[PDB]
């Protein structure tokens, strides 16, 4: 005989506290720019922790930080809508708009000391040509991907890297152990390209089998699987994706194969054939046509029922807007002269290379109420400390006391240390990540239809 | 076997399967037992879940059946089958496959001399996806050597 | 993937100083929702199910 | 092998299947 | 032109690109910015100059 195991406290949607009103808020920014070089950052001579061109390109994840003016410093002409003192304001999202306009057309990168051996499409004869180094310039194009991720708190990707072996074990071969990594997506790091989503620093010692913009990097990509099982779900909104790929060219490596294909498997050569090529294979991907239908931009995305039990909230006044474009990524390239005459040399012209991605956003908000009652303020505190705090009615004991004597000390130190542990609460936990940080303090505004998000709003709702 | 309406959800949690996808590698000095496992995008993965038997099971409410004529059973209504990956593609080949000529642009030719001609060569394989599941485990088909029939004069080997 | 290691280090490139690898991995889910089912269990039945199993 | 043997839940809506599953129900 | 607020540029407006790559050439003559050293390891003999990229 058993019996139900254990009763425990879960979630319940935000259907059911907060309640919506009809005052609808547009907002905007204006054309947010970027600017530089595609390959790397060019830094100061001297002063080495300066940059002197940002590195930019398609393949870095353009993760936005949005911010929002308190719905609680409002002076509204007409406050009979709620009582300022038991209730509190929050904003809610409706709408969204992420518009791009540079015109089409995929980039192409490449290495100029990649580790091409030889071609293994049409003709590998034998014997292999010998040499210290075959290492060649190649060019090669990247997977198309577009996609977008919105939410109250910033999305969580992963990515495989080098970790920890174990005890001492004999007959085993020099391999680096493989794990996961959790962290969160900063601004400028790369998308996977067809070459896993692995790192690429500690991980690749000739470090010639990628491009530049990936040789040095570590290119994660986000978990579809995790940030939907949050139990909050404060971390996804709604999210779309479309992306394709297809194999252009076969190309393999060069070395001693540091696993050897055993015997028992193929019947042995002489002759040409007494050495034994390896096995050390790679593709280039190269992606195909973009066209104007395939596009996940330009086009007004309306919410009504979000996929976790977050229904559009957003706790602590800001977001978290992600997207990657690969299809609009071109690269245009400039000519600086030397000394000019009428017949030809080479070395009179310095070209650079450089690169430039432009956005906008569109929003559309809708104002909610919270009545703050005493069974609820229970809830909250168990999801945050810091949401109950920002609007500033009141503090907290941390406990409602402790059972134990927990050994209080009063005589200023002298006999046997302890860790005094001197606290700091640093006021947010992620000032030490970068962001594409924009301001909307001073962008709202109450009449809609003099933007373009409130005139193909209205024509939905039909008010 | 009549239907109720008490829903019950079961997912599992997320899975770790790494290795070189050619081939097994074995240890010395015991040739049975595996260094790594040959772990591939090409091969099957089947999967056995188990269930708890729904007779020895913590219901918050027994009276809704009667125990001494009845039987419990699960059923399935729903599936998914998460993923988490990039969308790479794979190539794999032979160091000494049996590309003799060329046949698709030219094959000038007088008789050509010589004993031995594998290269080292590679090509990648036929996009295809498939999932169905089941209470008995799914058989396949597969040709082979048979009967040589001992008689007759076989003038074909 | 392809991992690749080096054994010592020079200033030059020299392509016997390095070892490669070649891994792969997987990953996966399965999320189930079931139904519960009840069967009258009269005489008939019982032996159509000794012959189903 | 895969054991989902204390794996089960009596509450639909806390999980990511659950609630894709009530909407389409009508529950 | 949507986001002037008079609003008269367009009336309607379509469009339809569609474009990929072909072959692959790379440009001749000195780079403004040459490639920092920590992202590559160098050579000896026919490996001498760097190729421009």
């Amino acid at each position: 005989v058993y019996l139900p195991p254990v009763p425990v406290s879960k979630v319940v949607s935000t259907d059911e506290y907060v309640s919506r009103t009809s005052i609808y808020y547009y907002a905007g920014s204006s054309r947010l720019l970027a600017v530089g070089n595609p390959y790397f950052s060019i830094k100061s001579p001297n002063n080495n922790k300066k940059v002197l061109v940002p590195k930019v390109s398609g393949l870095q994840y353009r993760v936005f930080r949005v911010r929002l003016p308190d719905p609680n410093k409002f002076g509204f002409p007409d406050t009979s809508f709620y009582n300022p003192d038991t209730q509190r304001l929050v904003w809610a999202c409706v709408g969204l708009e992420i518009g791009r306009g540079q015109p089409l057309g995929v980039g192409v990168s490449g290495h100029p000391y990649l580790n091409k051996f030889d071609d293994t499409e049409t003709s590998n004869r034998y014997p292999a040509q010998p040499g210290s180094d075959n290492r060649e310039c190649l060019s090669m194009d990247y997977k198309q991907t577009q996609l977008c991720l919105i939410g109250c708190k910033p999305p969580t990707g992963e990515h495989w890297g080098k970790g920890v072996a174990c005890n001492n074990n004999a007959a085993a071969t020099d391999c680096p152990p493989l794990e996961l990594f959790n962290s969160i997506i900063e601004d400028g790091d790369m998308v996977d390209t067809g070459f896993g989503c692995m790192d690429f620093g500690t991980l690749q010692a000739n470090k010639s089998d990628v491009p530049i913009d990936i040789c040095n990097s570590t290119c994660k990509y986000p978990d579809y699987l995790k940030m939907a099982s949050e139990p909050y779900g404060d971390s996804l909104f709604f999210f779309l994706r479309r992306e394709q790929m297809f194999v252009r060219h076969f190309f393999n490596r060069a070395g001693k194969l540091g696993e050897a294909v055993p015997d028992d498997l193929y019947i042995k050569g002489s002759g040409n054939t007494a050495v034994i090529q390896s096995s050390a294979f790679f593709p280039t991907p190269s992606g195909s046509i973009v066209t104007s239908e395939s596009q996940l931009f330009n086009k007004p995305y309306w919410l009504q029922r979000a996929q976790g039990h977050n229904n559009g909230i957003c706790w602590g006044n800001q977001l978290f807007v992600t997207v990657v474009d690969t299809t609009r990524s071109t690269n245009m390239t400039l000519c600086t002269e030397v000394t000019k005459e009428g017949t030809y040399k080479n070395d009179n012209f310095k070209e650079y290379v450089r690169h430039v991605e432009e956005y906008d956003l569109q929003f559309v908000f809708q104002l909610c109420k919270i009545t703050l009652t005493a069974e609820i303020m229970t809830y909250i505190h168990t999801m945050d400390s810091n949401i109950l705090e920002d609007w500033q009615f009141g503090l907290t004991p941390p406990p409602s006391a402790s059972l134990q004597d927990t050994y209080r000390f009063v005589t200023s130190q002298a006999i046997t240390c302890q860790k005094t542990a001197p606290p700091k609460e640093k006021e947010d936990p992620l000032n030490k990540y970068t962001f594409w940080e924009v301001n909307l303090k001073e962008k709202f505004s109450a009449d809609l239809d003099q933007f373009p998000l409130g005139r193909k709003f209205l024509l939905q709702s039909g008010l």
